[PDB]
Order: structure tokens, then sequence, then C-alpha cells
């Protein structure tokens, strides 16, 4: 009996098209906030964040107030989109095709003209994802907020604190916060300026899925690459474990490449921690073939030069710890003795060239080392973020 | 005649914007419930469950009543999106681009004003989809439905019990129930509260698919790597296998990371199983190293520890159970002799460090053996819900 | 002159709402049926089936009637969505995210009242995809349609033989039939019951694709693996053939597992055939171990037991029809020849080893082509439709 | 002044649903065509073409007409969608999930009545794609065309010349032409038939692209597995440079099967040429094995078969131009030399029988390259587009 | 007050059909710009650049004009989409199934009747992206702007310089410019000639991650190949080396295959530089294969011809710098060492042949050392964009 009466007093005369203010000389007031409800997804090959977010923005209306004493029971009003005065707000660095992702819901609106509009959506923006220290880095991904059309002195927009108490977490990203500053800006369109509102999500990567999948797996990766070090020169597979832990790499590079942005602001964290892992790996099949070289030396071939003979055998060898018919009958069988003879003697320049294989394989096997585990070291721990993730996701 | 004139009487002065009771004050009760026909979809990438849902609100309304004995005949009607007073339910945890996916249908309306109104829909909602125990899994996903403007003191959503009779059944997913609960809730956007209908969707991963695509897979290639432990070290293949079994368990390893949610809230057990089976292949490499340097051991190199030959040629192959003139002819035929004699004696020891790699081949078979049964038992029945697959899904 | 004045005089008082029958009572006869024109797609994955459809209702509306004596040169007039009554009929296993994919177009109605409706539209629907003996199988796919909220008191849906005249065959699937089928339902929402017409198209997979690309690469390979026990050992690569098959195989088992959907109510044909060859594969590299482990036979070991000889070298290697100064010179020759000796028994037994090895490879060529041959024909002769298979597409 | 009371007195009693003709016992002429400016994409695997497409519709409209004396300046107007009648010509081929893609514009309407209409869009439709000759095909994709529900009784559609003069070249096909044909068809759906419009792209791929990336990939291929039959056989590599050929050529038929539909109709050219290619390497492992059988040949087994010892040994031995105390140590010495010769003579067994194997490899170098250049001239040039694609795209 | 009043008297018989020009003889002016905020991505393989664009439209409306004395505080006023008359410009390569991809908000009008219009967008658009020079490649991608149905005789587009100021750069692409210009051009639709405004977005791509993604992996891939060269030829890993170098390569070839549009307007540069990779690393396994003919060389076979033993062992190898009773006892071990002796010509042949092989191997170190230097160079420089990128991205 009210309420039929009510919306039928309200919309007299109304215009949609009106902003809703006594006098026109003033702005209208817009409080502008937002729930964060979901980080739905940071595609880092688009450079685009997806959230569930409910928008929060209220204002005043001069022609929306009745007396409750004249229309008992009737406290709250709502109306659908078309048939009141909404602020135009829109994101400005969308990157949904549709550019408005914004699902449009009632207005709520009490006896003394207050209007609540609450629209939900699923958000897609545009936000530079620094890729400089993935996968621990920290991203601060705005949301730009702004009246389309209506400048400062018709729309002064103002800002409220975001909501996360119904923030539902991910188990990617551990939001850090929703920090917000409104602004007041000039465009080269219009000589008003057009106030805005940017909230800023900082969220944390959470590295425990990239220690597993990501860094993990390349260490032991590289581990396995100092195994070649390790295999006798005699068993034939030096090669054949170096290359094929060397295409063992390429999958994680095509990996890293794949969910990366092909972009040149900066080299990631990790694909300098791979591309060294695979220098490393790439270097064990040099020296592997170096190793194969020295270990096959033709003993008729050029003697050891006197430089090798000192720091090998001598220098790294010591640190290492490593270490009438009777005539006739006798001129042949003297032959084949001084044969046996020759072939002790090539034997033992082959041995000595042998055990320098040895030594190579011993001190390359430290030398990579030290490089493996300061490049992983010093890479990982040139994060800033590296404590923190250890910390809290491990 | 008579559905002519009904539908022309019951519009006048009708308005839907207008909520639908006699007496303001009160709350309008709407029975919500739900039909669950088919489970589409789980996406553990990107937490989103797809459903085919009917939805079922029912309320009265106060104008749409007639006495059947003045239209005769004319027992229900039907009102399209727009012209008759709906209630605004809406998925809170829409995950669709629209957020609203609800297809839009006519409301059903008797004589005494009871209106029924059963949209159908494909929707897409946000649930927390816990991969621990992945194959072996159960999901708890929410469905939370309620008004989006009309709080508790306009609307009083009432829950009935979900309707699965025309339910299909999906072969990835057998649904254990739906079981609903109606929640009343306080959002700092309202100082009113907002009641809500949450039906969680308990649906029990069958395992027959992953057990022959991820698990039995696995479990045979974790066997192949044994038989490295079997091959003689003069085939020459040993790391060829064990390291092709190791590209073969990557394969594997991309798999997993490709389905499985980027998330640190914990290891599927899947990670855990592969990662322990990698870790066992990736270990009889490195004891395939150790056989190698074994049997290729240079005789002229240092001496077997004492420690050595107790703890593998007497302890480990026990319980194993493997176990003028004519003086210079004297002078030369004597050394191509002695000769040949230190060669026998140098191919004692090469034999003796042989025998030695056959026995840690033997001892790392049998230790590898129950390291990959124990890991695979333990971890697989770690898993609360491992004996209900078997029995119901094998 | 003519089609404007009866354009103007049909639409005055008329109302898109009501039911047009002249009797309330009574339920209107909708005659239901379709036009298959192209199956466009059969997402087994997903199991959704698209279509190319043309729709077809056809019923009588009481005032759409003139006489054409009084409208000279007027038979049909045309009326778009929402400008006449039409009957809400959807697709109930819709797999759209619009769910109605219908596209709307005109309705044709002659002098006498008779409406035609043919919507065009590209459906998806959802479909029991049975894999059970892919990629010889037969589908049933159901296409349900019946009025979303009119019930059998007011409409009175009949069925109509589908039309296929138009029909354009696919690649991939033999049209079979589109049998149809008019139910009367009960549903919970309901007391009344709600008619429905179900078309099942009967859809057959041709099948000389996937012999092609799944069925005779898997032979090939599968005959591959038995040169393995056709390679000598000495040449050193019967594990890089055997494994490397077996690597070859999984590149298979991933085609399927990404293109079968991930249910457990079977196991596809094309699954027990796959883990058949790669059982049969995975068991030549475990048989090729134990060959290698006789030809690479420590001579100083075990002996042979006499199970052994008696079982190989005699039984199967029938039926495989194989088969004072003088003094110290004369002790120091004699070693040296006796050494010759002993080296020559040793070898003798190495050859007696490696015969062992020659006929176990025989033995396992034999047995293992006779287990892929009954297998494959086992197995794919299992199929009900593998006869008609053979018979039309190859 | 002039423009606002056109505007006004045309929709005078104006209505979109009458058709505009003067005599309603008349059809309507219409007059279809269309602009090709870009093929946009040719969907093998989906069977679909997309094209960037401008419509040309143009007829009269009776009561659209007015005195350019009496508008002064007002040549032509314009109306949007729905203020007018347009013929409601759809694709019937559309493989577009909304069905109808065309984007509606303005019709332009000059004094005389006669209507523009030129509506732009992307258009999606089904085309059967014959990939019996893939990469050198030409290929027909028809673009049907007519009213949906306006039969040719009351709508004479006819055909005009194809525009091309804006078209943009694609770099992967070029078209050939667009004839056009109009049609009469009947449908059983109706008694009157319906005329049709069908525009039949004729676009032929170019080559280089597809020459690059497939066919000449393959050649070199084809050429790398006939360097097994140059490899020594002691180099111990043959069946892995074999083998890992073979597994290059997989990842090539793999990407044929991702890109060819899935159908039966026939099998593609490539297909055929990779076929056969894997089948002479694949051959070529076999011959391989039996190769290394030669080589590794017991010289204690079974004897050379005469048949053998002159087949290759001879014939094409010759084609290819290949070619008291005293006497203990007598005894005991004459042993030594005695098992020299032994040695020497298994040893010239051996030799012959490798030099079997060597003459083998000669032989099945020379067929295996014959059949490689008979195969892969034999199947290119059987396409009839083969010496066009050499001559215009190489 | 003032606001309500004025959006009712400007309404007053308003028409959005209506051109709103004082002279209907006349053309409108417009102005049309726009302001580049983001390129979101270039889509090589569509050939389809995506942009977040607003448009800048300006023009007079005769009859939106007001006294600002007369509606004091009322200086702008706005309306939306279909409520007063727009100019239809469209985007004429539109690549967006939707075609117009443009977000329609409001016209705001000042007193003077100015109207500005700046609707957002995400814009999809065709574009002829040119592979020929990739990684180092210049684009221009056009964007074609026009009225779709109003002709130069009615709007006089005009152009205005485009706004950056607001760009956001995008880590792949430096925006060079966005230089536009406004053309008149004729249609084969219509007499009346059609004014355009196109702008042309020259855009550079950065090059650091394709350098490390695409470059530098390859060059070091070369750089392996050539570790063929330098391994012993008794290691018996030169093919395995070799061919898995070999395959290595093919996974860069279907990565570019994959990024590049399926065209034969021209190869790319990074195609010719990895195919010239490739048909280097497959000649330095056509060359190992005759490098291991001579190594296994039978040294009972043919001689070496005389112009090898003076092209390699003298020529090449000084370039490189390489270089009764006793009797019958002598009888018998005359045959023992002479049979020693002819083995040591036998091995001397064998050595002489193998030092052939080493020569070929240090020759075709250099040649292909050579060849991999100057076609890495050659490719690269000669891209006219290198020296720019090098300086620029490194
Ligand atoms: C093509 C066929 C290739 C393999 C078979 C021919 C090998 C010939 C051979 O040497 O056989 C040997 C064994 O052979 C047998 O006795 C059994 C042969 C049949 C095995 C079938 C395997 C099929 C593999 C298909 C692969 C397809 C892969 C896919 C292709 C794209 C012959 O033995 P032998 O040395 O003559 O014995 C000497 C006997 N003596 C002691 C009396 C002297
Ligand atoms: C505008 O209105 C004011 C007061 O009403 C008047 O003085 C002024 O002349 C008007 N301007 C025009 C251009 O008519
Ligand atoms: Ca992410
Ligand atoms: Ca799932
Ligand atoms: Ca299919
Ligand atoms: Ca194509
Ligand atoms: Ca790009």
């Amino acid at each position: 009996e009210f309420q039929r009466k009510l919306y039928k007093e309200l919309v007299k005369n109304y215009n949609p098209l009106e902003r809703p203010v006594a006098n026109d000389s003033q702005p209208l007031t817009v409080y502008f906030s937002l729930s964060l409800l979901q980080i739905m997804d940071v595609d880092e090959k688009n450079q685009v964040l997806t959230t569930n977010i409910w928008l929060q923005m209220s204002w005043t209306d001069h022609y929306l107030q009745w007396n409750v004493s004249e229309y008992p029971g009737v406290k709250t009003v709502r109306f659908p989109d078309g048939q009141i005065w909404k602020p135009d707000i829109l994101l400005y660095n969308s990157a949904d095709e549709r550019f408005d992702a914004t699902f449009h819901t009632n207005v709520l609106v009490n006896s003394s003209g207050h209007c609540q509009y609450l629209p939900p959506g699923i958000f897609k923006s545009s936000c530079y994802i620094d890729v400089r220290w993935f996968p621990f880095d920290v991203q601060h991904c705005k949301l730009k907020f702004g009246s389309w059309s209506y400048g400062g002195w018709s729309l002064d927009l103002q800002m409220q604190e975001a909501d996360i108490s119904g923030y539902i977490p991910n188990g990617e990203w551990d939001l850090v916060g929703i920090p917000g500053k409104r602004s007041e800006r000039f465009y080269e369109c219009c000589k008003e300026p057009y106030p805005d509102v940017t909230f800023t999500v900082t969220m944390r990567r959470r590295t425990l899925y990239y220690g597993l999948n990501l860094l993990i797996p390349c260490v032991l990766i590289s581990a396995l690459a100092l195994l070649v070090f390790l295999l006798p020169a005699d068993s034939g597979e030096k090669i054949s474990l170096g290359i094929t832990v060397l295409l063992s790499l390429t999958v994680f590079m095509l990996l890293v490449a794949e969910i990366m942005p092909a972009t040149s602001d900066s080299v990631p964290l990790i694909a300098q921690y791979f591309a060294s892992t695979m220098i490393i790996v790439g270097l064990s099949v040099v020296v592997t073939v170096i190793v194969l070289q020295y270990h096959h030396h033709d003993p008729d071939g050029g003697k050891m030069p006197k430089w090798t003979r000192v720091i090998l055998l001598n220098w790294c060898a010591w640190f290492l710890r490593m270490k009438p018919d009777l005539a006739k009958i006798l001129e042949e069988v003297r032959y084949i003795a001084n044969r046996f003879r020759c072939q002790d003697e090539s034997e033992a320049v082959c041995s000595e060239w042998k055990f320098a294989a040895c030594v190579v394989d011993r001190l390359c096997l430290m030398a990579f080392s030290v490089f493996t585990i300061i490049c992983t070291i010093g890479i990982l721990m040139s994060a800033p973020n590296f404590v923190e993730a250890v910390s809290k996701d491990f």
C-alpha cells in the first residue's frame, strides 16, 4: 500500500540524466571504495590481474527522499540500471574486451536520500607485472577508478578504506594490503581536471609450488651434471649423461619462456639462475670433451707439455691426495719381448695421460661444485624477498 | 477469452519494483533450493566448479491472485523477465566473467498467488580445491546464494532440501551429497544482516583413470629403474637406462604441474609420490656412478680399504649367497711370462673390484626395492580415502 | 495497402503472454521436430556434442487468422521475437554458457493461423560419450527438448520425424540415424507432468584417421620392440633400442590421455591396447636385461644350473634348429701355454653362456610375437564394431 | 530544417514488419552481393573459414520516397536496425555460436526509395576442407546466403558480382576468385521454394612456409637416415642414429595429426609422404639389425649359405666395385702357434662376414636412396597443383 | 532546478537520426583523433594488433545550445548512447568477432553546442605483420577509421594529432610514433567518396627476451655442435653428441613455427638463421660419418688414394702443425713373430687412417667455425635494425 505509493511518487518527473544535487554549481560528493573478495588470477604473460570485487559507491540524491511517518514500514527502496542516476565510474586500466566488466545491480536508497550501490564483478585490469625477482616477487597492481565523463567541478570523488574482511586467501598470493590514494589529474582532452581513486593491491608470491617445480628440480639436475665428473672415462657414457642432463635443462627453459612475458625491461631472477645453471652444465660438457681428449690421447702423438705434468700431476695431484739355429730363435723371441716392452712404455704413457684426466675430473668436480653453490646461493639470495619466502612458505 | 482478460487485469497498476507483500513492515519469505543435474567440470588449476543447475525459488505475490471460478480453465499464468517482481538472488562466489550466469525463464503463478521460478543455468563458481590428497581427494565446493540488495528485514530467505532425483552421474566424480545451510551474516557495507543459503557439494574423485595414467605408470617406471641394478656393468648401458628412466619421470612431473594449481597451502600427495620416486631413481643414478667407479677401478690405483673388503666381500657377500745363447732366451721368455703373471695379478685385483660392484648392485637392488615399496605404500595409504578408492573404483 | 492493413488489424489487443487457444482448458498442440544439417564436433574430453540444427515448431494461433479475399495477395505474415506468442522450448541438456543457443528468427503465419517457426542454431549439448570401444565406438547422444514452463495440461508437445535431407556428412562420423521419442515425465518441482521430445543421434566413428594415427603406429613400434630380440648382444644397443621404443610408446599414451575424458566408468579399448603393448615392450626390456646377464656372465662365477643346460641348450636349442737352463725355459713356456689353455676353457664357458642368451632371444622373439599378435587381434576384434569398421573405412 | 521534417514525415505510419512493395502479390527484388576484404583464417581442424566481409543488399522501398525540391539539400537519409524493413538474409552454413555474425549498421536511402545496406562482419562458415592434397591444395569454400523466412514468392533474391577491389592479400592463401551462383531450392519445411545466393571462394594454399616447415625438414631427415648405411658397424652408433632419426620423424607426424581434421574421407598427401618416409626409415632400422647380425656373427656358428657368398660377395661385390726336454718345448710352442692359426682362420671368417655387412650397407644405401627419391618425387608430383606451387611460391 | 529544466528543453523535438547541422547542404565537420594508452598484444600468428585506445570525436550540434545566464551553474550536459546523434565512426580493419569493440559512454556537450565523445575501448585490428626481419623488426600497423554510412558530402572528417601523453610503455614494443593521415577514397559501392583517418602505429620490437630465448640459445648449441670435432673417435659418442644437438635444434624450429604466421610473403630472418644453423650441424653429422669411416677403416681394404695422403697428411698436417727338433721350434716361433709383424704393419696402416680422421676433425672444426661465425654475423647484421637493437636493448 505504501511501497506502491512511494515508487509512484518518487519517479514523478525524475530524470536519470540529471546529476542529483540541489545546487547545480556545487559538485556531487561520491565516496568510492571496494571490497576485495578474491584474487582469481595473475596472468604474468598477458600482464593482466583478475579479481573478484564488489565496488562501493555512495552518494546523496536530493529527489529520492521521503518521510517514513507517511510511508509506514517503507525505509528503503531499490532501483535497477537506467531508472535512477548513477555515477559512471569505470576501471581505467581495464583489460576486458567489453572494457566495463561490472554486473549491474540495484541501488539501495533510504529515506534521507542516501544511495548505496554495490555492483559485483569479475574485473580484468592491466598491471605491469615486474618479473625481475620471480618467483620471489612482490607485485603492486593498480586499479584506477574514476568517473568517465564527470570532471571535478561536477563530481567530487572521495576515497574510503578498502574492505578485506570478506577476503578469501589464494594459495599463490598473500595479500599484503590494498592501500588507496585519491588523485586529481589533468588530461589533454579537457581543461577541467578529473579526480580518480586508485587502489594498489600489494600481493606477495608464495613460493612453495615454484620451489618444488622450478628451483629444486634445477638444483638436483645441476648436481646430476656433477656426476659426469665422477663417471669413469672407460664407461663410455660421459657425454650421454652430460648432454642428456643438458637436454633435461631445456625443458625448464621453455617452461619459463612460456609463463614469462616477452619483455626487455629486465631479465627475471629465474632466467639468470637457469641460464647460469645451463652455462655450468654446458661448460661441464666442454670440460668433459677435454677430459676425453686426455683419456683417449694417442701415445704416439705429441708429448705432454712440461707445464701440464707439473700443474696437474704434481700440484693438483698432491693437493687432492690422489697419487746356428739357436741364434735365430733368440733374435725372433727378442723381437716378441721387445715388442711387449714397447707396448708397456706406450701403456705407461697412456696411463699417465689417463691419470691427468682423472685429476682434471676431480678439479672440475670441485670447481663446478663451488660455481654451482655460489651461483645458486648468490642469485637466489640477491632477491630482497628470498629470506621472507623461506621463512613463511617453507 | 479468460486468459486474455486475466493477463489484462493482473498487470493493472503492477510494479515489478515493489516487493510483493501485503504488510510492508514484514519480510517476504522466499524458499530457495536447487536441482543438481550435472557436474560439468572441476577445474583444479583455476579453482572453478562448473555445474548444470536449476535453481528453485518460490514465494507468494499478494497482487497476482484471481478466483478460478471467474476465469474458467485459467489456473496458472506466466510472466517473463522484468514484467513481475523477482528476488535478485545471485551466486556470491561466481567465477563467470558476466558474474550472473542464470538463463532467465518464466515465473509460474497459480490462482492463490504462489510463484514458482526455476531458471536453468550453467554456473561457474569459485571453490577452494584441496589438492593435498589428489588423486584420492574429496572436495567440498560451496555455492553461496543470497539476495544481493534485500536484507533480512525485507527478504526472509529459507532453505529447502536440494533435489538430486534428476542427477546424471559423472565419470570422474561420485556425488556424495549436497547438504545445505541457511546462515545470517553481517557485512561492513550494511548494518542490516543479509541471509544466505549455501549448498556444499561433496564429491569424491574416481581414481581409475588416474590410477592408470599417473599412479600405475609411475610404479612400473620405478620398477624399470631397478633394472639398472640388474644390468651387467660391461653392457655399457647403465647410465643410459637410468638417466633415460629419469627423463621419463619428468614427463609425469610436468603433467602434474600442468593440472595442479600453483599453490603453497600444501604439497599434493601425487607430488610427494612422484618426488619420492624421482629421488629414488635419481639416487639410483648416483649409486650407479659409484658402481661404475668400482667396476672401472684402475688396478694400479689406491688399494681397497680393509673396511670395504669386509663390509662387502665378506658380510654382504655371504648374506646374499653370491661368492751362452740359451740363457739369453731364458731371460727373454722369463720376461714374457712374468709380464703375463703381472697381468693376472692385476686382472685378479680388477675382478675383485668388479665383484664389489656386483655386491653393491645386489644390495642397492634390495635397498631401493624396499624404499620403493614403503614409499609407494606409505604415501598412498596415508590418504584417508585410499582404501575407499581401491574398493569402489578398482 | 493490404499487408499494411493486416499487420495493423492482427496486433489489435494481441498479447504475446497469452497462450493462443480458443478454449483455455484445452492444451495447445505443438509439433516439434528438427533438421540435422551438420555435426560440428564431438568433444570426448568435455562430453559435449556440437551440432548445427534448425528446430521446427508448428502450432495454430487462434487470433492470427484472416480472410485472403479481404487482403488480396497477403497469404503469409511474419513476426519477430517478442511480438507474438511462441513456445519456450529449450534444450534441457544444454552445455552452452548461455544455456539457450537458439538464434531467434521470424515466425511465419498463414491465413488459417498456422504458425511455423524454424530458428537456426549451433547447439552444444551434454552427451555421455562412451569411450569403452574407442576408436571403434558408436555414440547415442540425446537431445532433450521441452517447454520449460508449460506443462502437459497446457502444451501438448507432439513429435515428428527428424529431417536429414539437407544433412552434410562429416569426415569423422557416419550418421546412423536420428530416432526420436516423446515422453511424459514428472519432476519433483511440480505435480503436473511435463512432456518432452528427445532425439537420439546415433553416429559411428570413422576409423581411418585413428587407424593411421593411433593403431597402425602402435603396431609397428610393437614390431620394432621385437627387433631387440634380433640385435646381437655385442652391438651394445639393446637397451637403447628397447628403452627408446618404450619412450616412443609414452607419446601415444599421453596423446590418448589428452583426448579421453578422465572417467572411471570403464577403460577404453585403446587404453587396453596401448597398455598391453607397453607391457609387452616393458617386459622385453626386463627380458633383455636377463639376456645381457647371460651374455655378460662372469665365467669364474656360479656355474650354469643343470636345469638351464637342458631347458635351453638341449630342448629349445633343438626345437629352434640353432645348434739345466732348458728346463727353466720349459717351465716358463708351459706356464704361457697353460695360461692360454685356461683362457680357452674360460672362453668356452663364456661362449656357452653366450649361446644361452641367443636361445633366449629366439624364444622370447617367438613368445613376444605371439603375445603381440593375440593381444593386438584379441583386443581389437573384441569390439562389436571392429568388423564393420574395416569393411567400411578401410 | 528539412532533414528534421523528412525524418518526421517518413516514419508516419511506417511498419518495419511490412515488406516494402506497392503490389503485395509481386515479390520484392533484392540484389545481394559482397565485398571480400580479408581471409582471416582457414581452420582445417574445425573445418571453418573466417573472413572479413561487407555484405551488399539493395532494394527499393515504396514508402521511403521524397521530392528533393521540397527538402532542399536532403538527398539521402539513414535508419538504424529495427526502424525500417530489411531483408533477413543469413549465412546458412554459419559456424558462429551466435549463428548470425553481422554487425548491424545504417541503411542508406535516397529520394527514389533505393535502399543500400552494407553491414560489415567477421563471419565464420562451415567449409568442407579437402586435405587430400595438402599442402598443395586448392579449397572451394561456399558461403550460402538467403532470406530465412521469405520465400521466392515474396523475395526475388538476385545476384551481383562479388567485389574484390579492396581485397587485402593473405600470406597463406592466394585468392583465385569468388564466383557466385543464384539457386532456387525446395526444403521439406515448405512447399514454396527459397532462393539463395552462394559464393564459392577459390583459394590456393601458398606453400613456402609448409615447404620449409614440413616438406624440406622431412627430406633432410630422410637423408640422415641414409647415413646409417655409411656409418661403420664398429662405431657402435647405428641403432642410435637410426632410431633417433625415427624419433625425430614422430614429431612431424604429431604436428600433422594436430593440424589435420580427424577425417576418413581420404588420406592427405602429407600423411602419405610422411608415412612413406617413416616406413623407409623404419625399414632402414630393420635392415640395420640384419647388418649388425652379419657384422657380429659368431664365427663358430652356422656357416655362410652358398647363396649368400655368391649373391653378395661375388655379384654385388663386383657391381659396386668394392673387393727329451726340447720335444716338450716343441709340443708346447706348437700349441701356442696353432692356437694363433685357429684364431686367424676364425678371424678370416669374421672378416668375411664383416665384408658381407659392408656390401649390404652399400646395396641398401643405393636401394633406399632410390626408394626415397621415387617416393618423394612420386608422392609430391602426384598432386595436380605441385608444378604451380614451385613456380609461384619458390 | 536548472539542470532538470535544461535536460527537458534540450530533448524537445530532438531526433538522434538527424545529422546536427543548420544547413543541410553542408557537411558536418567532425574532428577525429585518439589517445594511445597501451599496446596490449601483437599477435603475429593471427596478424592482429590489440590496443587500449580512447577515441576522440568532436563536433558541433546546432540544437544542443543554451544561454548559461538562463541556467545558472549548468555549463555542460551529458547524453548516453541512442539519445543524441553521434558519428558512426568504425574501425574498418577490425578483427573483433563483434566487429565494433567500442564501449559506449556519454557525450559531453557545453553551452555553445560543442560535443565531445571519448569512448574507451579494447580494439583488435588486422595488421599485416612483416616477419621478414623478426626479432629485429619494426611494424607499421594501420588503424583505419571512418564513418560507415556518411560520405564526404555529409561528414567532413578531419584529423588531429594523436595523444600519447598517457601512454604506458610495453616491455616488448617501443612506440616509435603514431603518425596519422586523412585520405579521401572511392568505393565500388558508392559514387560519393568516403573520407577516412588512418593512424599508423610504428612500434619497434625489443630484443632482449628474444636474444636470450632464441638467438643466444642457438649460438651456444651451434658451439656445442663443434665439440663433436674435438671429441676423440674412440670415445664412441660423436654421433650421440652430434645427433642429440640436432634434436635440440628442432625444439627451437618448432618454437618459431608455432609463433610465426604460416605465410609465404618471405622467410623470416630467424628462420634463415635457424635453418642455416641446422644445416651446419646437420652437415657436421655428415662429416662426422665420414670421419668415423676414416677412423674405422678396415686396414685390409682399399689403400689410401695418393690424393688423400698429400691433401691431408702433408698439406693440412703441416698447416695445422699436428704431425732336428730345434728347427721346428724355429719355424713355429718365426710364425708367431711374423704374425706380430703383420699386426704391426696393419696397425701402422690403421694409425695412418686414424691420423687422417684427426686432421679432418681439425679442418672441419676450423671450417665449421668460420661458417658459423659468418652465417651468424652475416644473417643477423643483414637486418637494418640490428645495430639499433644491440645499442638500445643490450
Ligand atoms: C543570456 O541571458 C541573459 C539574461 O537572461 C541576457 O542578458 C543575455 O543577453 C543572454 N544572451 C544571449 C546571447 O541572448
Ligand atoms: Ca599467478
Ligand atoms: Ca576434474
Ligand atoms: Ca570427434
Ligand atoms: Ca590456414
Ligand atoms: Ca608480440
